[PDB]
Protein backbone atom coordinates (compact mmCIF):
# COMPACT_ATOMS: atom_id res chain seq x y z
CA UNK A 1 0.00 0.00 0.00
CA UNK A 2 0.58 3.73 -0.23
CA UNK A 3 0.55 4.29 3.68
CA UNK A 4 3.48 3.19 6.27
CA UNK A 5 1.67 1.88 8.63
CA UNK A 6 -0.47 -0.44 6.93
CA UNK A 7 2.09 -1.72 5.33
CA UNK A 8 3.65 -2.73 8.37
CA UNK A 9 0.08 -4.96 9.24
CA UNK A 10 -0.05 -6.23 5.94
CA UNK A 11 3.79 -7.46 5.69
CA UNK A 12 3.32 -8.99 9.24
CA UNK A 13 0.17 -11.07 8.03
CA UNK A 14 1.32 -12.41 5.02
CA UNK A 15 4.76 -13.74 6.12
CA UNK A 16 5.93 -16.92 4.16
CA UNK A 17 6.85 -18.83 7.41
CA UNK A 18 3.51 -20.04 8.34
CA UNK A 19 4.68 -20.13 12.47
CA UNK A 20 5.51 -16.54 12.52
CA UNK A 21 1.62 -14.73 11.25
CA UNK A 22 0.37 -13.25 14.71
CA UNK A 23 -2.63 -14.14 16.54
CA UNK A 24 -5.78 -12.82 15.91
CA UNK A 25 -6.53 -10.56 18.57
CA UNK A 26 -3.28 -9.14 18.39
CA UNK A 27 -4.79 -8.10 15.04
CA UNK A 28 -7.46 -6.37 15.98
CA UNK A 29 -5.63 -4.87 18.83
CA UNK A 30 -2.79 -3.45 15.72
CA UNK A 31 -6.15 -2.49 13.72
CA UNK A 32 -7.80 -0.62 16.54
CA UNK A 33 -4.80 1.39 17.83
CA UNK A 34 -4.19 2.16 13.90
CA UNK A 35 -7.60 4.02 13.31
CA UNK A 36 -7.14 6.32 16.12
CA UNK A 37 -3.27 6.79 15.41
CA UNK A 38 -4.05 8.41 12.25
CA UNK A 39 -6.94 10.87 11.86
CA UNK A 40 -5.34 11.19 7.94
CA UNK A 41 -7.99 9.59 5.93
CA UNK A 42 -5.56 9.35 2.83
CA UNK A 43 9.39 1.27 -7.10
CA UNK A 44 8.51 -2.36 -7.57
CA UNK A 45 9.99 -5.78 -6.72
CA UNK A 46 9.04 -7.36 -10.27
CA UNK A 47 11.25 -10.71 -10.75
CA UNK A 48 10.61 -10.88 -13.68
CA UNK A 49 12.94 -8.55 -14.99
CA UNK A 50 16.79 -8.97 -15.50
CA UNK A 51 19.54 -6.82 -15.66
CA UNK A 52 22.93 -8.06 -17.37
CA UNK A 53 25.36 -6.27 -14.80
CA UNK A 54 24.59 -9.57 -12.39
CA UNK A 55 24.69 -12.15 -14.89
CA UNK A 56 27.95 -14.30 -14.75
CA UNK A 57 28.82 -16.73 -16.89
CA UNK A 58 30.35 -19.86 -16.57
CA UNK A 59 30.61 -21.92 -19.58
CA UNK A 60 29.29 -22.01 -23.26
CA UNK A 61 26.93 -24.75 -24.49
CA UNK A 62 24.38 -24.96 -27.17
CA UNK A 63 23.43 -22.97 -30.56
CA UNK A 64 21.17 -22.79 -32.86
CA UNK A 65 20.48 -21.07 -36.20
CA UNK A 66 18.76 -17.90 -34.63
CA UNK A 67 20.41 -17.47 -31.57
CA UNK A 68 23.09 -18.39 -28.70
CA UNK A 69 21.98 -20.18 -25.16
CA UNK A 70 24.70 -20.02 -22.66
CA UNK A 71 24.71 -21.13 -18.94
CA UNK A 72 25.09 -18.70 -16.22
CA UNK A 73 24.26 -17.43 -12.56
CA UNK A 74 22.26 -14.41 -11.09
CA UNK A 75 23.97 -13.24 -8.11
CA UNK A 76 23.38 -9.71 -6.77
CA UNK A 77 24.95 -10.86 -3.49
CA UNK A 78 28.17 -11.74 -2.25
CA UNK A 79 28.30 -14.17 -5.23
CA UNK A 80 28.66 -16.80 -2.88
CA UNK A 81 25.11 -18.35 -4.23
CA UNK A 82 22.46 -18.04 -6.86
CA UNK A 83 20.16 -19.37 -8.92
CA UNK A 84 21.58 -21.27 -12.77
CA UNK A 85 19.80 -20.30 -15.62
CA UNK A 86 20.15 -20.68 -19.24
CA UNK A 87 20.11 -17.35 -21.36
CA UNK A 88 18.55 -17.29 -24.83
CA UNK A 89 20.01 -14.60 -26.58
CA UNK A 90 20.68 -13.40 -29.95
CA UNK A 91 24.35 -12.21 -31.24
CA UNK A 92 25.40 -9.37 -33.16
CA UNK A 93 26.25 -11.45 -36.33
CA UNK A 94 23.98 -10.27 -39.00
CA UNK A 95 21.48 -9.09 -36.04
CA UNK A 96 19.57 -6.32 -38.28
CA UNK A 97 16.27 -7.97 -37.64
CA UNK A 98 16.14 -10.75 -34.87
CA UNK A 99 14.39 -8.19 -32.64
CA UNK A 100 11.16 -8.47 -33.82
CA UNK A 101 10.99 -12.44 -33.84
CA UNK A 102 12.39 -12.73 -30.50
CA UNK A 103 9.54 -10.06 -29.08
CA UNK A 104 6.83 -12.48 -30.31
CA UNK A 105 8.72 -15.70 -29.06
CA UNK A 106 8.73 -13.40 -25.36
CA UNK A 107 5.25 -12.86 -26.05
CA UNK A 108 4.13 -16.87 -27.09
CA UNK A 109 5.86 -18.08 -23.89
CA UNK A 110 4.34 -15.53 -21.42
CA UNK A 111 1.04 -17.02 -22.11
CA UNK A 112 1.70 -20.98 -22.23
CA UNK A 113 1.14 -23.36 -19.26
CA UNK A 114 1.97 -27.22 -19.32
CA UNK A 115 3.87 -29.65 -17.89
CA UNK A 116 5.73 -30.56 -20.88
CA UNK A 117 7.07 -27.18 -22.07
CA UNK A 118 10.59 -26.05 -20.61
CA UNK A 119 9.40 -23.20 -17.53
CA UNK A 120 9.77 -19.30 -18.37
CA UNK A 121 11.65 -17.82 -16.08
CA UNK A 122 12.13 -13.82 -16.84
CA UNK A 123 13.36 -11.38 -19.36
CA UNK A 124 16.08 -8.95 -19.84
CA UNK A 125 17.39 -6.21 -21.61
CA UNK A 126 19.75 -2.96 -22.32
CA UNK A 127 19.56 0.57 -22.44
CA UNK A 128 19.58 0.16 -26.49
CA UNK A 129 16.69 -1.40 -26.65
CA UNK A 130 17.94 -4.20 -28.82
CA UNK A 131 20.01 -6.97 -26.79
CA UNK A 132 17.09 -8.49 -25.66
CA UNK A 133 17.64 -11.76 -23.84
CA UNK A 134 14.93 -14.49 -22.60
CA UNK A 135 16.13 -16.53 -19.55
CA UNK A 136 14.59 -20.05 -19.24
CA UNK A 137 15.07 -22.96 -16.93
CA UNK A 138 18.46 -25.11 -16.99
CA UNK A 139 18.11 -29.15 -17.89
CA UNK A 140 21.16 -30.86 -16.79
CA UNK A 141 20.49 -33.96 -19.19
CA UNK A 142 20.09 -31.58 -21.97
CA UNK A 143 18.30 -33.08 -25.26
CA UNK A 144 17.55 -36.22 -25.73
CA UNK A 145 19.98 -36.83 -29.00
CA UNK A 146 22.62 -35.61 -25.45
CA UNK A 147 20.99 -38.34 -23.53
CA UNK A 148 19.90 -41.38 -25.25
CA UNK A 149 23.81 -42.46 -26.56
CA UNK A 150 25.07 -41.86 -23.20
CA UNK A 151 22.70 -44.04 -21.68
CA UNK A 152 21.61 -46.98 -24.79
CA UNK A 153 22.21 -49.98 -22.86
CA UNK A 154 20.70 -48.53 -19.26
CA UNK A 155 17.41 -47.48 -20.82
CA UNK A 156 14.56 -49.62 -21.74
CA UNK A 157 11.39 -50.33 -23.53
CA UNK A 158 9.46 -49.38 -21.21
CA UNK A 159 11.08 -45.68 -21.16
CA UNK A 160 11.13 -45.59 -24.63
CA UNK A 161 7.22 -45.90 -24.59
CA UNK A 162 7.07 -43.46 -21.94
CA UNK A 163 9.03 -40.66 -23.65
CA UNK A 164 7.17 -41.73 -27.07
CA UNK A 165 3.93 -41.15 -25.53
CA UNK A 166 4.66 -37.42 -23.15
CA UNK A 167 5.39 -35.33 -26.06
CA UNK A 168 2.27 -36.16 -28.02
CA UNK A 169 0.14 -34.22 -24.73
CA UNK A 170 2.41 -31.14 -25.36
CA UNK A 171 1.75 -31.23 -29.07
CA UNK A 172 -2.05 -31.65 -28.52
CA UNK A 173 -1.93 -28.72 -26.36
CA UNK A 174 0.31 -26.50 -28.41
CA UNK A 175 -2.25 -27.52 -31.30
CA UNK A 176 -5.44 -26.67 -29.38
CA UNK A 177 -4.84 -22.71 -29.15
CA UNK A 178 -3.82 -23.36 -33.17
CA UNK A 179 -0.17 -22.87 -32.93
CA UNK A 180 1.93 -24.55 -35.10
CA UNK A 181 5.56 -25.38 -33.82
CA UNK A 182 7.12 -25.80 -37.99
CA UNK A 183 10.06 -27.91 -36.68
CA UNK A 184 10.28 -30.98 -34.89
CA UNK A 185 13.77 -32.83 -33.92
CA UNK A 186 15.48 -34.58 -31.01
CA UNK A 187 17.60 -31.40 -30.83
CA UNK A 188 14.81 -28.87 -29.65
CA UNK A 189 12.46 -32.06 -27.49
CA UNK A 190 14.79 -32.25 -24.03
CA UNK A 191 14.79 -34.16 -21.30
CA UNK A 192 14.85 -33.58 -17.54
CA UNK A 193 15.49 -36.25 -14.70
CA UNK A 194 14.17 -38.75 -15.94
CA UNK A 195 10.47 -39.95 -17.22
CA UNK A 196 10.35 -36.27 -18.12
CA UNK A 197 10.50 -34.63 -21.23
CA UNK A 198 9.62 -30.79 -22.16
CA UNK A 199 9.71 -29.24 -25.57
CA UNK A 200 12.13 -26.48 -25.77
CA UNK A 201 12.02 -23.28 -28.34
CA UNK A 202 9.35 -21.91 -30.31
CA UNK A 203 10.83 -19.59 -32.26
CA UNK A 204 9.44 -20.40 -35.71
CA UNK A 205 5.85 -20.46 -33.95
CA UNK A 206 2.89 -18.81 -35.96
CA UNK A 207 -0.64 -18.90 -35.87
CA UNK A 208 -3.57 -19.88 -38.71
CA UNK A 209 -6.71 -18.24 -38.68
CA UNK A 210 -10.17 -19.65 -38.64
CA UNK A 211 -11.14 -18.70 -41.95
CA UNK A 212 -7.62 -20.78 -43.46
CA UNK A 213 -6.34 -23.73 -42.50
CA UNK A 214 -3.18 -22.98 -43.60
CA UNK A 215 -0.25 -20.51 -43.45
CA UNK A 216 2.01 -18.65 -45.94
CA UNK A 217 5.62 -18.93 -45.95
CA UNK A 218 7.67 -16.28 -48.32
CA UNK A 219 10.97 -18.12 -48.03
CA UNK A 220 11.25 -22.13 -47.90
CA UNK A 221 14.99 -22.18 -47.24
CA UNK A 222 14.93 -22.09 -43.67
CA UNK A 223 12.98 -25.30 -42.57
CA UNK A 224 15.33 -28.32 -42.52
CA UNK A 225 15.29 -30.36 -46.02
CA UNK A 226 13.66 -34.12 -44.67
CA UNK A 227 11.37 -32.80 -42.01
CA UNK A 228 9.41 -31.41 -44.88
CA UNK A 229 5.48 -31.85 -45.28
CA UNK A 230 4.72 -32.08 -49.37
CA UNK A 231 2.69 -29.69 -49.24
CA UNK A 232 5.53 -27.17 -47.96
CA UNK A 233 6.53 -27.14 -51.37
CA UNK A 234 3.46 -28.11 -53.51
CA UNK A 235 1.30 -25.11 -52.58
CA UNK A 236 4.11 -23.63 -49.27
CA UNK A 237 1.31 -23.85 -47.41
CA UNK A 238 1.34 -24.82 -43.00
CA UNK A 239 -1.00 -27.50 -41.90
CA UNK A 240 -1.58 -28.96 -38.23
CA UNK A 241 -0.83 -32.24 -39.18
CA UNK A 242 2.37 -31.19 -41.00
CA UNK A 243 4.40 -31.95 -37.57
CA UNK A 244 2.54 -35.07 -37.68
CA UNK A 245 5.19 -36.92 -40.00
CA UNK A 246 7.77 -34.93 -37.65
CA UNK A 247 6.71 -36.53 -34.82
CA UNK A 248 6.73 -39.82 -36.59
CA UNK A 249 10.54 -38.94 -37.55
CA UNK A 250 11.48 -38.55 -33.81
CA UNK A 251 9.62 -41.52 -33.06
CA UNK A 252 12.10 -43.44 -35.27
CA UNK A 253 15.28 -41.73 -34.02
CA UNK A 254 13.97 -42.00 -30.55
CA UNK A 255 13.83 -46.18 -31.12
CA UNK A 256 17.37 -45.90 -32.90
CA UNK A 257 18.58 -43.90 -29.77
CA UNK A 258 19.92 -41.34 -32.22
CA UNK A 259 22.34 -43.37 -34.31
CA UNK A 260 25.35 -42.60 -36.30
CA UNK A 261 24.26 -42.93 -39.42
CA UNK A 262 20.55 -43.90 -39.39
CA UNK A 263 18.99 -40.55 -39.54
CA UNK A 264 16.53 -40.14 -42.43
CA UNK A 265 18.97 -37.90 -43.86
CA UNK A 266 22.24 -39.98 -43.60
CA UNK A 267 19.74 -43.07 -44.26
CA UNK A 268 18.41 -41.24 -47.76
CA UNK A 269 20.61 -42.58 -50.93
CA UNK A 270 18.63 -31.80 -56.96
CA UNK A 271 17.51 -32.93 -53.64
CA UNK A 272 13.63 -30.85 -53.99
CA UNK A 273 13.35 -32.76 -57.25
CA UNK A 274 14.41 -36.19 -55.56
CA UNK A 275 12.11 -35.76 -52.70
CA UNK A 276 8.97 -34.48 -54.64
CA UNK A 277 9.28 -37.45 -57.14
CA UNK A 278 9.73 -40.04 -54.53
CA UNK A 279 6.74 -38.41 -52.51
CA UNK A 280 4.62 -38.99 -55.00
CA UNK A 281 5.78 -42.82 -55.87
CA UNK A 282 5.70 -43.51 -52.25
CA UNK A 283 9.09 -44.12 -51.73
CA UNK A 284 8.90 -44.29 -47.92
CA UNK A 285 12.01 -45.20 -45.55
CA UNK A 286 11.33 -48.69 -44.11
CA UNK A 287 11.10 -49.72 -40.57
CA UNK A 288 14.27 -49.35 -38.20
CA UNK A 289 16.19 -52.82 -37.32
CA UNK A 290 15.54 -54.65 -34.80
CA UNK A 291 12.04 -53.00 -34.12
CA UNK A 292 9.34 -54.28 -32.79
CA UNK A 293 6.26 -55.03 -34.82
CA UNK A 294 3.60 -53.13 -33.68
CA UNK A 295 4.98 -49.90 -32.66
CA UNK A 296 6.14 -49.03 -36.47
CA UNK A 297 2.83 -50.69 -38.01
CA UNK A 298 1.20 -47.89 -36.28
CA UNK A 299 3.67 -45.16 -36.93
CA UNK A 300 3.23 -46.30 -40.58
CA UNK A 301 0.12 -45.06 -41.26
CA UNK A 302 0.91 -41.59 -39.23
CA UNK A 303 3.93 -40.92 -41.89
CA UNK A 304 1.14 -40.83 -44.66
CA UNK A 305 1.33 -37.70 -47.12
CA UNK A 306 -2.19 -36.92 -47.42
CA UNK A 307 -3.22 -35.07 -44.11
CA UNK A 308 -6.60 -36.43 -43.71
CA UNK A 309 -5.06 -39.57 -43.22
CA UNK A 310 -2.82 -38.29 -40.87
CA UNK A 311 -4.40 -39.21 -36.86
CA UNK A 312 -5.18 -36.87 -34.27
CA UNK A 313 -2.71 -37.02 -31.19
CA UNK A 314 -5.54 -37.98 -29.29
CA UNK A 315 -6.15 -41.20 -31.01
CA UNK A 316 -2.16 -42.33 -30.88
CA UNK A 317 -2.15 -41.28 -27.27
CA UNK A 318 -4.73 -44.34 -27.09
CA UNK A 319 -3.40 -46.67 -29.32
CA UNK A 320 -0.04 -46.21 -27.35
CA UNK A 321 -1.53 -46.67 -24.34
CA UNK A 322 -3.63 -49.76 -25.12
CA UNK A 323 0.22 -51.11 -26.92
CA UNK A 324 0.90 -50.37 -23.07
CA UNK A 325 -1.58 -52.07 -21.41
N1 LIG B 1 16.81 -24.93 -20.48
C1 LIG B 1 17.91 -25.54 -20.98
N2 LIG B 1 18.76 -26.20 -20.17
C2 LIG B 1 19.86 -26.81 -20.66
N3 LIG B 1 20.20 -26.81 -21.96
C3 LIG B 1 19.43 -26.18 -22.87
C4 LIG B 1 18.22 -25.50 -22.43
N4 LIG B 1 17.65 -24.96 -23.52
C5 LIG B 1 18.43 -25.28 -24.58
N5 LIG B 1 19.49 -26.01 -24.19
C6 LIG B 1 20.57 -26.53 -25.07
O1 LIG B 1 20.41 -26.03 -26.40
C7 LIG B 1 20.69 -27.05 -27.36
C8 LIG B 1 19.63 -27.00 -28.45
O2 LIG B 1 19.78 -25.80 -29.20
P1 LIG B 1 18.51 -24.82 -29.38
O3 LIG B 1 18.70 -23.64 -28.45
O4 LIG B 1 17.25 -25.65 -29.30
O5 LIG B 1 18.67 -24.30 -30.89
P2 LIG B 1 17.71 -23.14 -31.45
O6 LIG B 1 18.26 -21.88 -30.83
O7 LIG B 1 17.86 -23.22 -32.95
O8 LIG B 1 16.34 -23.54 -30.94
C9 LIG B 1 20.66 -28.38 -26.63
O9 LIG B 1 21.90 -29.06 -26.83
C10 LIG B 1 20.49 -28.05 -25.16
O10 LIG B 1 21.54 -28.64 -24.40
Amino acid sequence: PSCKELADLMTRCMNYDPNQRPFFRAIMRDINKLEEQNPDIVTEVDPTHFEKRFLKRIRDLGEGHFGKVELCRYDPEGDNTGEQVAVKSLKPESGGNHIADLKKEIEILRNLYHENIVKYKGICMEDGGNGIKLIMEFLPSGSLKEYLPKNKNKINLKQQLKYAIQICKGMDYLGSRQYVHRDLAARNVLVESEHQVKIGDFGLTKAIETDKEYYTVKDDRDSPVFWYAPECLIQCKFYIASDVWSFGVTLHELLTYCDSDFSPMALFLMTVTRLVNTLKEGKRLPCPPNCPDEVYQLMRKCWEFQPSNRTTFQNLIEGFEALLK
